[PDB]
């Protein structure tokens, strides 16, 4: 109204990107929330470096409105006359036109733009918002911000691009019963009324808008002091105070580890962590004020699982990495997002490995990132690590497996190739050089190139400027050739067009009789290379350290299966997982006969290690999933795999005994036993469930989820469903709540699942942060697979209105359709997508799930008979 929307395109504000010649230096930001009203107001004054004649100044603003007419100051100090302001919706700009036009800022002086604005605290989990929780029967409020990637512009008007780094001095006017937090320590507090306080924080270091954070809270705190002497504190609800201890421990340990590892001081005087009761992502690395979802921060050793402990430790470590990679040095543009996310996803493992010695974290990288993303990056609808992004929806979409997991994986390969010592030093030099500035990927290669003189740019470009990865084809034990690996054999291997033409410079490592050698396999060696003792067996890609698959000759694969049956310990746990993973992905891709892959599972009655069991379970889950409705194949696949896990499931038993990894193994192994229909494992689940319903018995922590799931699935009814729903409401621990939600989604009852789906619209019952989690849980239910899919279709307009098409989790919800494997189901998907063609952040997930479902249909056609034969002839 005061800056009305205009469809005037005839200016530079038509461009998606901000102009080069306008840079901010300093933000004077003041916000005043009316908590009980779900509104806030604010004023911002921004010091501006101008480099070119312009009659217009524009910056980002979404939803939040300008309250009066903006006012501008010349570097001399005089008031610049303003003709108009207008909003340009298409590119999320507010634009002000001078009755003038003025010249650059040539010295140390700068323009100053002052704007008044008003926004909403309700209906959203981005920008600046308020949510509630209950304490001693009273409803309490907390307000906070979440900005990454393009939501700072909702909180306040700003130059909302990662390279437009400016300095910040923030102040908030809030009721006195509340404390206020931000990036920097408190500088001064002053009484406005006898009811209100104005809290001003000290000047920030130059930082990106997406990192700017503030909160208004009545939380207690658990405190720690770094080796640096700086306070590290975790803010937490008084009720939940005891559950902040572990995170406090890890924060200290990992903070102290990283500061020494990166050879650089944490830039700020303090660091705070806080979990918002309703929070839209996992966690956010806001410099000095890291916000969390409760499940990722709050841990109770008396109620939480080892899985939960590891998750907390890992996310805390992840977030801490960002204080260096992302915060100190930021990517120049979102196309280089992996410089943030891949680095955090890599170093998170080093952090927690320091904190927790017997967690085998380094190996767990294979399970967490490497192998899962090799699935993702074998689709045509993957994308290169460096990604062209032209809209806010595209930007948010690339916060994905490629950025995180493949990012993490190619750094893991890089480190090993280049040696840890040199990788470390190179990272340090990168941090020294670009501190408080922005870097491109090119900048990082050159940094490590200074630390190795190895051809980092030449080699790593191949892993980074094109999607996908190679399979190494072994000819004669010793000759290898590279070929792009795609899950779909019908797909055109040259698409989409790549300058590098889908050949890679592959750092290749192999083990000859307990001795290790290294070669760079050059792109330009079109007809392959020969691996340099007269050997009878070459173990290529030890610990799956390189981001590629190895396809041995069938004879060799056959001999591996035999070696496993005779003495599996001949191979390391990682090597076993890796051979199993490759074989099954190769069979999936029609590059290896399924009989050969399945033959590798024969030894399993003697398998006792975590890594191979995890990758076996992953591979079987897919195959079992494809044959769910096949009355012929399914019982046979079930009977066999039931027999294979029985010994290890029996050996570990239904009790929390052993070290971290053993307990993780027991969980997944007992879960798989239950999934495969082992009557005794199911009986244990039902028995413990029945006891838990008696209201006294606290279940062994690493068995709970299984007991809620299989207990509800096998003996749940309305009475126990209602009980479980009450328990979910009554527990304060978010990690327990989440397990109970999975339990509730496990009932074999259409009426009860229907009630559950209806609860998604009730914000008193299911939190906004948890809606997509619940939909996904329901989709795993044999009835709910179709119920969840049907519900998101019927309620699509409702979800879009509630979350917006810019919401990443909403974009991704269509992946509940992954198990689909008929032409009928594919037609349903396409019909639905055609009806709602505005996909937003769901554009890529749609492409991916369509490719997956098409692969599934093909897979069934190609392999049903072969797999049937293998099982029939065996049983
Ligand atoms: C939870 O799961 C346990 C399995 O992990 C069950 O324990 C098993 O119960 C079986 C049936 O009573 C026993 O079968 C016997 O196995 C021995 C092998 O050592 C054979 O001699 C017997 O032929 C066989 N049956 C007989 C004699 O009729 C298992 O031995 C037993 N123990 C283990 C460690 O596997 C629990 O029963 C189950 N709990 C609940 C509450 O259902
Ligand atoms: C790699 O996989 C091969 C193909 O599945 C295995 O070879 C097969 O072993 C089966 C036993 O596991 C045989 O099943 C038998 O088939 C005959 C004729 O069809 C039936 O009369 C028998 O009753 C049946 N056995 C049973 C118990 O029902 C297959 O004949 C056999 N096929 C071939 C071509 O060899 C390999 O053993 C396997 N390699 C390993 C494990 O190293
Ligand atoms: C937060 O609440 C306000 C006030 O209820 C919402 O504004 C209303 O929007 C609807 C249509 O979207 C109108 O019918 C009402 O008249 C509006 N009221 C006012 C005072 O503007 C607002 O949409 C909510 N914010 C969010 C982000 O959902
Ligand atoms: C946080 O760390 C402290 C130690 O730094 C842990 O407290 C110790 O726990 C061990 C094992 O329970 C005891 O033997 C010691 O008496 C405790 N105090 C020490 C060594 O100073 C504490 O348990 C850790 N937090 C969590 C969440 O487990
Ligand atoms: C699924 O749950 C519903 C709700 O509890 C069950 O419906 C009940 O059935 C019994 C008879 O067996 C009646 O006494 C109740 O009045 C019914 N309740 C409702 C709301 O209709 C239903 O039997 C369950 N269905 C299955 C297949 O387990
Ligand atoms: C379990 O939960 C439901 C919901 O609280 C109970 O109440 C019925 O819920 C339906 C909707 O599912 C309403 O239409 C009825 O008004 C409710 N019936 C009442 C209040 O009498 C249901 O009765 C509970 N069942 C058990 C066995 O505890
Ligand atoms: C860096 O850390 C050291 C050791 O903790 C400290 O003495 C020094 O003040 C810090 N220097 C800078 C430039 O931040
Ligand atoms: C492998 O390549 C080498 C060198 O080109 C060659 O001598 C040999 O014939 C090839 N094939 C096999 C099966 O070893
Ligand atoms: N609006 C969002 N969903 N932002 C997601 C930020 C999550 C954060 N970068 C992390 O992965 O830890
Ligand atoms: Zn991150």
């Amino acid at each position: 109204d005061i800056c009305p929307a205009s469809e005037d395109e005839s200016g530079q504000w038509k461009n998606f990107r901000l102009p080069d010649f306008v840079n901010p230096v300093h933000y004077d930001l003041h916000v005043k929330p009316l908590l009980e009203e779900d509104t806030y107001t604010g004023t911002v004054s921004i010091s501006i470096n101008l480099s070119a004649p312009t009659r217009y100044l524009w910056l980002h603003l979404r939803e939040t409105r300008i309250t009066r007419l903006p006012e501008l100051k010349r570097p001399s100090g005089d008031q610049v006359q303003v003709r108009r302001c207008f909003e340009y919706k298409k590119q999320e700009y507010v634009v002000v036109e001078a009755e003038e036009e003025l010249t650059p800022s040539s010295g140390d002086g700068l323009y100053l733009l002052t704007m008044e604005f008003a926004g909403w605290l309700n209906g959203s989990l981005v920008g600046f918002y308020r949510t509630t929780y209950t304490e001693n029967g009273r409803v309490k409020s907390i307000a906070a911000t979440d900005h990454e990637p393009t939501d700072a512009r909702k909180s306040f008007p700003c130059f909302d691009e990662p390279n437009k780094k400016a300095t910040y001095t923030i102040s908030i006017t809030h009721p006195k019963e509340y404390g206020a937090l931000s990036n920097m320590p408190v500088a001064k507090e002053e009484s406005v009324d006898d009811k209100w306080t104005r809290t001003t924080f000290e000047k920030s270091v130059p930082m990106s808008t997406y990192l700017v954070c503030f909160a208004v809270h009545q939380f207690d705190s658990v405190k720690r002091i770094s080796n640096s002497g700086k306070p590290l504190t975790i803010y937490v609800q008084p009720e939940q105070k005891h559950t902040a201890e572990y995170a406090a421990n890890i924060t200290k340990s990992v903070f102290d580890y990283f500061e020494e590892y990166f050879a650089m001081n944490y830039s700020l005087p303090k660091l705070d962590k806080i979990a918002i009761p309703d929070f839209g992502t996992g966690a956010m690395e806001n410099w000095g004020l890291i916000t969390y979802r409760e499940t990722n921060l709050l841990y109770d050793p008396k109620e939480s699982a080892s899985s939960n402990q590891q998750r907390v430790a890992t996310v805390v470590a992840h977030e801490l990495v960002h204080q260096w990679f992302g915060n100190i040095v930021t990517m120049d543009w979102w196309e280089d997002l992996w410089l943030n996310e891949g680095f955090a996803s890599f170093f998170e493992f080093l952090g927690v490995n320091h904190a927790e010695t017997d967690w085998q974290m380094r190996d767990q990288m294979l399970l967490e990132d490497v192998l899962p993303v090799q699935e993702d990056d074998s689709l045509m609808s993957s994308h290169p690590i460096i990604v062209t992004v032209t809209t806010p929806d595209e930007i948010t979409s690339v916060f994905d497996g490629i950025s995180y997991s493949k990012g993490s994986s190619i750094l893991r390969m890089l480190e090993d190739w280049i040696k840890p010592e040199n990788f470390q030093k190179g990272c340090q030099m990168y941090l020294e050089k670009y501190q408080f500035k922005n870097a491109k990927t090119s900048d990082f290669w050159a940094a490590l190139e200074e630390a190795s003189r190895l051809p980092v740019k030449e080699v790593m470009d191949t892993w980074t400027r094109q999607m996908g990865y190679p399979v190494l084809n072994v000819n004669g034990v010793k000759n290898i050739t590279q070929k792009r690996f795609l899950l779909d054999p019908r797909a055109n291997p040259s698409q989409p067009p790549s300058d590098l033409g889908y050949t890679w410079n592959i750092p290749v490592k192999w083990t000859e009789d307990n001795i290790t050698s290294s070669v760079l396999f050059n792109r330009s060696e079109k007809e392959g290379i020969t691996l340099n003792s007269g050997n009878a067996f070459l173990k290529i890609n030890p610990d799956h350290i390189g981001f590629y698959r190895v396809n041995y000759e069938v004879a060799t694969w056959d001999s591996i299966a035999t070696a496993l049956s005779l003495n599996h310990k001949t191979f390391s746990s990682a090597d076993r997982a890796s051979l199993i993973d490759d074989a099954f992905a190769l069979a999936r891709a029609q590059l290896l006969d399924y009989k050969v892959a399945l033959n590798l599972t024969k030894y399993l009655k003697r398998e006792e290690n975590f890594l191979p069991w995890q990758r076996v379970i992953s591979a079987v889950t897919y195959i079992i999933s494809m044959f769910e409705d096949d009355k012929e194949l399914y019982p046979m696949i079930e009977e066999y795999f039931q027999g294979q896990v029985k010994p290890i499931a029996d050996s570990l038993g239904w009790n929390d005994a052993g070290d971290h990894v053993t307990k993780l193994l027991r969980s997944s192994v007992l879960g798989f036993a239950c999934k495969m229909g082992d009557r005794e494992a199911l009986n244990n689940a039902s028995s413990l469930f029945e006891q838990w319903l008696n209201g006294t018995v606290s279940l062994p922590v690493n068995l709970r989820l299984l007991v809620y799931r299989y207990g509800m699935q096998n003996s749940g009814n309305e009475i126990s469903w209602n009980y479980t729903l009450e328990q979910y409401q009554k527990t304060s621990l978010a990690q327990e709540k989440e397990k109970l939600l999975y339990g509730l989604a496990s009932v074999k009852n259409v009426t009860l699942l229907s009630r559950y789906l209806d609860l998604l619209k009730d914000t008193n019952l299911i939190k906004t942060q948890d809606v997509f989690t619940v939909i996904r849980y329901i989709s795993y239910n044999s009835y709910g697979k179709n119920m969840a899919w049907n519900w998101i279709q019927l309620n699509w307009d409702y979800l879009v209105n509630r979350y917006t098409l810019n919401n990443r989790n909403l974009g991704r919800i269509v992946t509940i359709a992954e198990p689909f494997n008929t032409e009928l189901q594919l037609w349903q998907m396409e019909s639905f997508f055609a009806k709602y063609p505005q996909a937003g952040a769901g554009e890529k997930p749609r492409e991916q799930v369509l490719e997956t479902v098409k692969n599934n249909i093909e897979w069934l056609k190609q392999h049903r008979n072969t797999i049937r034969e293998w099982f029939f002839n065996l049983l």
